[PDB]
């Protein structure tokens, strides 16, 4: 598993890839690890499936009920505060997962939250266990001046050498950009392939 | 155990075989593995014997009453939904089960649930000890133009191979095609030799 | 890991994939798992990589001596006995390896060692984590009637397969053939890369 | 595995199946577990195969030798003998085998062998993990007064009356008779399917 | 302990020995196996004698409270179906018991029921350490063409087999036939030692 | 097992029966636990069947050379004592056995020595799992005035009252007596029928 | 511990011996383990001293409050049937005890309860570590035509032989006596020594 | 410890950092981890630094005798294996290290070599805690095309940016380039903290 | 981690570092560890990250509360004493944490709390896994007589102290100065920035 | 324990305290953890008292023995790689000490060298349980322009600071200073104590 998560100037980029690997062997290669949980909010799982599906739809419900009570979306560090509190109160049993969450209220966030609760937001991050991979990608080529197209190039080609050298990635690379103006949009899988071709990763 | 499950253009087929190893040895030839839960819902089960035929008769009990109170069919994915949130609640006290479920509630449908309550769905799936032979038939010889004719002989082919090769898997292979203009419909024992022999598996 | 050998009429063929895992990820993408030990013998390796590189310069300095001092080629289940022996006079201090042995001295011949020194001759055989993938795709196409050509693109079909389902496999795939007319000879990059092609595998 | 060794008047039959298990599946259908050791004596072998054929050779090493020095056929106790104080000198690092020996010096023997050199002489034994069926088979239709043909359909009932509860047990059954007059007789495969077909096995 | 049930025409037939090993060595010789739940339904016993016996009283008390209530017999399969939710319930904690239930409502009806509340039919079946010589006597001699008196012979010949070969069996016999027209009845003693007699069982 | 050896006036009585229980179950109805390893002196083994049968065939041949380089019989007690030293220098690998020695050289003895060492001689003494059985007839029954024939018939007594009870012993009884002027005799199957019919205990 | 019962033509007689070991000593040489329970009924202790202790005034007071209330003694075997709910019940923190029950309902009658609740009624039966030697003497000596005289003999006799060989029994025989004429009648110290001096057991 | 070595068209290129990790704190902050053992080959060593050292000592004992004997430098492949052979000869008592070697003999190569004695030739390698991190910015910017001063600043980044992640690594580069024809170089440290700086990595 | 408190005249200056290592590599560089919970009170943080994040929750709303409720501030020692009741209370299922708390109300204090809520004051205090280099610093250095500015200098040079040899400490370093004229002043990063150029620490 | 070494422009210092904790309790106050074992050499000790007893004397007869046959001193670095081979070639059943070497052969060096043979050169290095503390007061003011009269202060309030905060320090300090000009020389007792006064450490 891959995941990763950066935020720019006025945007949230967000992207895994699809690999799953149940008894031992690569029995699912289309598996859905990116979730839209809120108009501007989206979130990235790790870990255990059963766990993180759980987790996903109950961020939905608390989500969409805090919108309908309060008539606003629920700030992103509120967000990662909620789930701060449920995994820490089953700390002894907890939920195997590791979770990125990032989205837009004033401005552009993303928060690393993990199996005891423990949040801390950063200017990117990774999850899985092709991260560290990531991370060496991130270090040297990130900027903070990015565009979107350039955070999207990005993210994929830190994703691609996860998928050569991490066995448990692969699959088609899923990307969403989160920006105030057009909300949450997930980009079309031709348009991924088509950036994968200009870059030479295939 | 060896089951199998693939989806078609209209149709889902599911297919298992009949050895049941209580105690150590080959007790039961001709044991159930495939069910259907619904009018146009199917399920097999794999691991402990148990825990797989109570998890068959909660799952008749909940559909029917939600056919009589919504006046509908449930949707593929809600029966996965369901199954697991059962499942993933008792994940440290967990059914020993191997999960698939297929159908037709507008598109066909072929999902795979884990002793955890992880759910993913694929276009083809096989769960129990004869799968890894299973997917290497499937793997050089599915396609998705395949006619039913033809998706019936694939899955016949692939459980054969399976019982040459894990100790755990014999007997007769019963298999069940769903569509929206006939419902389940589970093939007689006849026709199932009469493909075995033409296919000369025997 | 990945390895596969057939008999044919008059002939012996043997493929590898070249993945190898070093510290639990991918560090290497070119690895050697198939070696010529003799004039017509051959060899594949599964498991651990030190063990099985040592019984090779072993295999290879034992059939040059042998060839040197009788003025004929060792008989291939005259190999497989030798390694039979000297696997099982350390069974207790192991080495961890599945070996495969094929050659021509009067007919085809392939033999399958495991770490205790057990020795099985068989028509065809695979080992390494890939080879349950194998056995299905043999299991239904093998046909002891098929010709050099229609054989190498078995051997292809059963590796790809694997490739698919084993995250421990990837990679080139190598092969070899070993004819009395003609050798051991080891198929060019190139030509593996044509029939992969023309077999729709990429 | 399931092997069978009885006596008659003049007769020794002994008999096994085939299926061998590599690594957990049904890597090998046509393994070899009769095998003759002297001129009027054979031996089967269940456990571990690298073990069990390590000692096969160390047999027709010894019996050979002893035929030639002393010029007669070792007697068949002399021979359990052997092989009981080889067992035993290593029974804290031992083979993890059993043993069936049969044979004709001047009367039919046959003598069962554990892991530790207990050697004990029965007028029948069996071994293997399908052996506990061979012996209902044997305990309500097994008589001293039967003829060769009827011992040998005896013991393919008893060994197909395995194969159908015993999942490590499978292939085609290997039969040798031994007698005086005509020596170490190995029945043809054609004879044995004869057989079968005639017993209504198949 | 060997328990046996079988299914013919219009007639079922169960029987065991009564043997009782309690602190390691043969303290009652003729215990008690065999019970009648109903009018037309038996059930065998096999493991802690502690958990088989109160599990006999709450059979007895649940069906006789059903037949009072719903005025006819429970059928068959959902005795079985109710002892399968009693044992799943309490999996975790479990009755360390192998059981058996036959009877008639409409046809004959034999079924298996593990210490996990796995439930499967089956023609005949068997249990206790004794169970596999009496599958080795059913699987060549058992016949659904038998008469009753013919099937009272052979489980009475499997059973005496196994008292031959495991010594956690012995003791006198046990047996009792179920059909429609009788009801369920059990054999006299001095028939079935008249019927041992006349097979040379003694 | 059950052995038994007692002492009279001028007599030794041992006596044993013939059941082996190998891998669990009865593969041997009629072994040998009774064995004349000189002139006067007769020894029982009890444990390990391989430790057993080696330490049988050291004694022979020790026992013979003595004889023949010293010109006499070796005292029974000096029997008894290089079976201590044997056994104690092995202490922490030992043979798993239990035996009994006696014999005349003046007067009768028996001695009982443990897998340690330890030798004690005693009026009378039994091994086994069916010892504790033969102890309380033996401690009700046994008078040091018996003649040999009432001796006989109380070891008979005192074996068949273990086969009832340890369902580790079984079979036919062997009987041998010491003596001075007859020697080492063991007495025919049929007396040991016939006792056994007298005493009223078949 | 050494605890016996036996039943007659229209007696039952049950004996325990007196020793305690408590710390790993003889602590106590006159301790209670025979009492009675009921009108006409008995019941012996072997085991943990608190958990056996207990168990007899529950037994006191159930069977007293079912005599007021129903007005008629409770029946044997609803004696032993209540002590087999009331262990089974625990079974997994359970009393460490072995139990005897017998009396006169109808017909003489004993019972053997183990732990877990197990209950199986016989002829006669012993518990304790002295049991083994009592089975010994019952087996070779127990008629049921005996007279109470002689019944009170052979309970004494075979106590005796178990204090000669068990060091965990010792001490005074107590022995009762129950008919339906006199009732629970337990033997006066004086007559068991004056039976104990004339069978030259002192 | 972070270490790397890359192949070029006429260049071997091997950096380390510095960092050693004594006593779970950072103790010495200038620690070696490059070194020349022959006039063209170099090798990096992580992992134990007292086995590591005694390594490099062999090495470099071997490589001189081997120089002065046969007059010529050991080619690179040879080096590796010999180092794979002394590593197998004690893998049950290992040297708990992980070794690069590179060097030129008649063209660039870099050898991996594992504590078990496997050794795989590859364009690029890394090894220690920080590898992961170097492999991502490798699979990212490596280019075969690279000159020489291009493949520096690619070693310089790829470790800077594992020093960013990884807490086991730190301290001054050290950078060394062999060539044919300036031999075996190392850069200096002043040219090292020059590229640094031109990189904006400080 | 590395946190530090120090006492002053009338004064209180803690500070910590931002380096977090989330599953073993420093995934974020710029956590926070320092806080403020009152007017004039703040902690630091050492731990587990999700057991920290809550207790920081906790005490801000229960310090609040109390403010608003009682009017006036909570003292020091009543802070720290209600930490050290909630530890304590789930000490065998504790908070694995260190904490220190400062804070003016009517002088200067400084508490240590344990996870086991123990509570110590103390003129300074530092904890994390760089503590015991700070110790040291403060140990030759600390002076009751120091003037803020020079506080401040101490506690920057103490961290970075603990940052060259503690591999779990880094990043920019936080002060925060408490004092009843100015209450709780966090100083600026580009002031940290001047007093670490000035001292020369870089 | 608390041991250091520094090195500075033409000398070497080296310094210990003296307590040594045997048997869980101070028991001595003043042992020995400084020596001299060259002309220009010292050592220090720290870990089990035996170990470093046995290997000083070790390196005092080898050095000796040294400097007669080759005439001249050994340099620093081969007395620290004799040391690492010692150490090293029984590192399964190591010396469990830490060791500091100092000297002056040319230029001062200092070599720290663990129980696994591993040997690093560095400026100052500190050993035992007092160490950290040590490393923060060296890191915050070890200078290399410092005087021999500096670094002697030095290196007191370092180990003063240990013995503040480390229980199994303590004791009076023993100071050594190595050069060229004077060789050895330990410094008098009454000048450490006036030093310590000067600096206000009493």
């Amino acid at each position: 598993t891959t995941t990763v998560g950066i935020t720019l100037k006025d945007a949230v980029i967000m992207a895994t890839e699809r690999r799953v690997t149940m008894e031992n062997f690569i029995m699912h290669k289309n598996g859905k690890k990116l979730f839209q949980i809120d108009t501007y909010t989206g979130m990235t799982i790790a870990g255990l499936v059963g766990d993180a599906q759980v987790l996903v739809r109950y961020m939905k419900a608390e989500l969409e009920l805090y919108r309908l009570q309060r008539r606003v979306n629920m700030p992103i560090e509120a967000v990662a505060t909620l789930l701060s509190n449920m995994l820490n109160q089953v700390k002894y049993m907890p939920y195997m997962v590791q979770l990125l969450v990032g989205g837009i209220d004033t401005a552009p966030h993303v928060f690393s939250i993990d199996a005891a609760g423990g949040s801390v937001e950063d200017i990117y991050a990774s999850t899985g266990s092709g991260s560290p991979f990531v991370y060496g990608v991130l270090e040297s080529q990130y900027s903070e001046k990015m565009t979107v197209d350039e955070g999207v190039d990005l993210v994929i080609r830190a994703i691609s050498a996860a998928k050569q050298r991490d066995s448990a990635s692969g699959g088609m690379i899923d990307v969403a950009v989160i920006t105030r103006k057009d909300g949450y949009v997930q980009l079309p899988t031709d348009q991924i392939e088509s950036r994968i071709r200009k870059l030479g990763l295939i």
